[PDB]
């Protein structure tokens, strides 16, 4: 019932999260307790509210409240609109740099996923049917492992235990796939020698002997050593994701690498496309609708990836159950979107939405049916992981920050190997 | 009222129509008395109809009815699965060349455009909202210019007159302009010595000195002559459009060209984009909904353009007020379509659809706000032209062969000059 057939944004509440995450280890630190986030409620003189989930860094958040009152006013139809206006708002631009159209993209893509909500609530269609269709029924993910520590420093450990050693990952890999289901699996490396992050690759392979398997030691590494370590791992990876910094060192491991290289460090915007294109630095894009400017844009991103040859998968931060329906959707549209996406998924036990609609059954999430993103606010939950946030301080991530407060001399060098 | 939340496709019909066309001449030959075209109507289980417009020669038609018989029983929503399904059911594989991917793009481009149709009517919101959102009111055209015969050989004479020269050319502009507005110009050059096009576009200057002007002879220009062409032009045309032929000519020229070389001849499937792009041929792509493969394929096009620095026309051939009421909801919500539109409009009078919704007005037309395409079939015109279609026996576009008809020694050779 909708005067002038018009449905626009009245307002947008914005509302910081934390929730817990063990202490994971990568090559910059090691992660803080809690992990922030912020949820985009956005209203409209309708009476329907959409769903958007992004970062919760301080600046973001103010970001993020320019933009909620720049849009006011605008048709959630008009998403090309409401992204110029944040662009003015910001005052922005329109490898792996944060340009202005990045900061742009970054604080556009929770509102773009809200208005797509609403614009299934209003239709009565699933997000999936505005991105082309879904071509799949369930959409697969990986088992994300990471080397971690027991516990954070002075606090109960946590039910995963500590995992240091080839034997300790691949304990982590089996709770996990029992309790997920998941049929590839990724590591995160950088954090020991490459020559222990193969062992650990390859006892995951022994007991696993069917699941593909990535590695990413987040630029950790010299070309000349990633060069030995993509002749080590021969036939055993499906891709190796950003072994070695740069596009002109990404492009001469590639040049040797057996397995394609995949990247989401170097590639994070659609200005970094065409050197990475021309430089042939990588054979695969990890898409991200959080930071490449919401799930159209992400859309485009894979066309543009299978124009140009290039093979397309997915990138997470730790992330909550809107970003999850967020993600599903996406990848249920995107013919060529067939690697299994990362999710943190299991390292988290919290969420803001209501539960049932994202059940993972054998590694993979059928994709919801019903109008708009699938999933609704939980307002007890919000507030509580709200409280959450308010109390336990922290307003930033910062991984080597809080691995120096444990350890001061610690730094975030690199490469290390 | 969807059962099962679900609107799918019954049938479709497809209908070919002939409208009569001027004599109008270009580089290899001169139109026929009647131009073809096919019309879908794609009929679903909501009794909702929509509609597109394709070409409608022999082949075509007959990919058509195979297209149609394959996606019976699809929701219009699935567009990316009726794709595939016409994809498979061409046998198809999914520089200027029509690839496999481009004889699917071409045939399923009329149901996509139907498909958005349905969607904006059962939804109640126009087509553009479907692609992002209107971010400009109305769309603006150009006056799209051919020398002429006066008349079809033992045919009345049109009440264009001939045009032959530069005072003909100006009269003809002067016509167009006074009836349609238009604030920009092309000339369909490869006819006359470049010398005598160029002084056609000179004349054109004189008269309208505030009108953007484009030039296109189709390739009929060697390297050598279009760097010529463009020196005598500097800083009157606001492209030239494929000058000569082939992506290293086109490169060659456009290193010494001072305005942009713009191309609809070399870059005209997906898989054409990466070469051109990495040698340089051309700074404008010319994009055309009708082999593209439909709208929101038309919408990825844009955003690669955008991604690597290409300005983006909008490339027309004889059509009706259906594919015109596709051209101007994809132009409106298209950010990055500055330039005018070519359409051949003017050089029509008969149409298949109800009038009121496409008027033109200061050269630009309106982007209707009703639910879909926002025009609707008039089924005595739609009948009166298949009468005429049957009845012309014309049943494939043969500009050359229609030409020798006439003038049997005829040849279509290229580059002419
Ligand atoms: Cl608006
Ligand atoms: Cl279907």
């Amino acid at each position: 019932s909708m005067a002038h057939n018009r449905i626009r944004i009245t307002g947008a509440r914005v509302t910081p999260v934390a929730f817990a995450d063990p202490p994971l280890l990568n090559t910059v630190g090691v992660h803080q307790p809690y992990a922030l986030r912020a949820v985009i409620q956005l209203d409209t003189d309708a009476g329907l509210t959409g769903l958007g989930e992004t970062y919760a860094d301080t600046v973001h958040l103010e970001r993020l409240q320019a933009a909620a009152h720049a849009i006011v006013g605008r048709s959630v139809f008009s998403t090309n609109v409401i992204r110029a206006l944040i662009s003015d708002a910001l005052g922005g631009d329109r490898a792996g740099m944060i340009t202005s159209a990045s900061v742009v993209d970054r604080v556009f893509s929770p509102f773009e996923v809200a208005c797509l909500d609403v614009q299934g609530q209003v239709t009565g269609r699933p997000v999936s049917d505005l991105l082309g269709g879904a071509v799949r029924d369930a959409v697969p993910f990986s088992a994300y492992l990471f080397y971690k520590w027991a516990a954070h420093p002075g606090a109960e450990p946590d039910g995963w235990g500590a995992a240091l050693d080839p034997d300790g990952i691949v304990a982590q890999a089996r709770r996990m796939i029992d309790e997920y289901g998941f049929s590839a699996i990724k590591l995160k490396g950088g954090v020991f020698a490459p020559e222990e992050e193969m062992a650990a690759v390859e006892a995951l392979r022994a007991a696993f002997p069917d699941h593909p398997l990535r590695l990413d030691p987040n630029a950790a590494w010299t070309p000349q050593t990633s060069v030995k370590v993509a002749a080590g791992l021969e036939g055993v990876l499906e891709y190796l994701e950003d072994p070695t910094p740069g596009l002109d060192g990404m492009a001469e491991v590639a040049a040797q690498a057996p397995m394609p290289l995949a990247t989401n460090m170097c590639v994070v915007a659609f200005d970094q496309l065409p050197a990475a294109v021309a430089k042939n630095s990588v054979q695969v894009v990890l898409s991200d609708h959080h930071y490449w400017g919401g799930l159209q844009r992400s859309r485009l991103l894979a066309g543009i990836c299978d124009t140009f040859g290039l093979g397309l998968s997915m990138h997470s931060n730790s992330h909550l159950g809107i970003s999850l329906a967020a993600m599903v959707h996406l990848a249920a549209a995107t013919p060529n979107l067939t690697y299994a996406c990362d999710t943190h998924w299991p390292w988290r036990h919290e969420d803001v939405v209501a539960p049932g609609a994202l059940n993972f059954c054998d590694g993979e999430v059928q994709v919801p049916a019903t109008p708009g993103l699938g999933v609704e606010i939980d307002e007890d939950a919000l507030a509580a992981l709200h409280e959450q946030y308010l109390r336990c301080g922290i307003r930033d991530r910062d991984d080597t920050g809080y691995m120096r407060s444990i350890d001061p001399g610690f730094n975030a060098s690199g490469p290390r190997w």
